[PDB]
């Protein structure tokens, strides 16, 4: 049944709750972003109102064939009224089209649902600064102090310099980048930009990317693989067997692969600096695991919550084990006592 942490009290609203059938007494289904654990259950057969960003609305229509009459896109940073309740969508700094939702309840409570987010100081200057938030439904994916990672900027710098060096040393090398959902587009687009190539990909992936309102995208992507030296493949195929295979397919146009797997976290982060990352190599194939995250680190998350000072926190991730739940609650209490709220 629909968990309590996907329900907004005092409303008829749910968040990211499409896999439970008809939720009893739900008058509006909000969708924070187009990732499968969150959209699971949507299709052309869905007939209730769906509220979301423009970008997410584009993916619903074109990828899942949801009918237009049930899609309610909302502009960001704009006060809107939904079934008699004031709401605002804010940028979540997650994947394209991902939002946080501010609910202004009739009784005076103010609720922020982060959806999936990467907290950032820039959020401290949105419409959030303008009033107090009573309850926070928090993306706690990396809520433990071992989760550190570099900025997105440092990671992109590492990937660009790596790729540029490799191809300039060997103009017959191919670069490959893995993907399994929207998000992390900067990795492959930044690399193609430094190499003077477009990114080649499957028709289905090109279609997805054309839904995202990314500026000048027609200049960066293509379905012509032959004309491109940066190839996007399913994450599953980013291994020595899958890459040896792909290389056979290019028919002696290329003689080396340099491949990137943007992971969330991996335990090399506790020890290793971004400067110090090395690939796994076999023959003429190298694979780099890079810590490009679109979720908050522990310290980023803490700064955001100590800034916001919510009266009550409801975690939305890692809620299935007692030991996880109990550890997170301990961190929230620390943060509150350290900051004085
Ligand atoms: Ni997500």
């Amino acid at each position: 049944t629909c968990p309590f942490y996907k329900k907004i009290p005092g409303t008829g609203f749910t968040v990211d709750a499409f896999q439970y059938g008809v939720v009893e007494g739900c008058t509006a289904y909000f969708l924070t972003h187009f990732h499968s654990d969150h959209y699971a259950g949507l299709s052309k057969h869905f007939t209730f109102p769906v509220y979301c960003s423009e970008i997410t609305g584009n993916l619903l229509k074109n990828k899942l064939h949801v009918q237009e009459q049930y899609i309610h896109p909302l502009p960001l940073d704009t006060e809107c009224i939904v079934n008699g309740v004031k709401v605002v969508l804010l940028d979540a700094n997650h994947c394209p089209g991902a939002v946080m939702i501010l609910f202004y309840l009739p009784n005076g409570t103010v609720i922020l649902h982060t959806g999936d987010f990467r907290a950032d100081p820039s959020m401290e200057r949105s419409l959030l600064a303008d009033q107090k938030v009573h309850m926070l439904y928090l993306d706690t994916t990396y809520c433990s102090p071992e989760y550190t990672f570099p900025s997105q900027q440092e990671v992109i710098r590492f990937a660009i310099n790596t790729a540029f060096e490799a191809v300039t040393l060997n103009p017959h090398a191919l670069v490959v980048c893995g993907t399994y959902s929207i998000g992390k587009e900067k990795v492959f687009l930044a690399i193609a930009d430094v190499l003077g190539s477009k990114v080649g990909m499957s028709q289905e992936k090109y279609k997805t990317l054309q839904c995202l309102n990314i500026p000048e995208i027609n200049s960066l992507i293509t379905t012509d693989m032959c004309s491109s030296l940066v190839h996007l493949l399913p994450m599953m195929q980013i291994n020595f067997k899958g890459l040896q295979s792909h290389l056979k397919k290019c028919g002696g146009k290329y003689n080396q692969i340099l491949a990137f797997r943007p992971t969330g976290w991996t335990h090399s982060n506790k020890f290793t600096r971004i400067a110090d990352v090395i690939p796994q190599t076999k023959g003429n194939i190298s694979i780099y695991g890079i810590p490009y995250s679109e979720h908050s680190s522990y310290l980023e998350m803490k700064r955001f919550v100590q800034w916001l000072k919510p009266q009550k926190i409801i975690p939305t991730v890692n809620v299935g084990t007692w030991k996880s739940r109990s550890t997170m609650e301990k961190y929230f209490r620390e943060w509150k006592l350290e900051a004085g709220y």
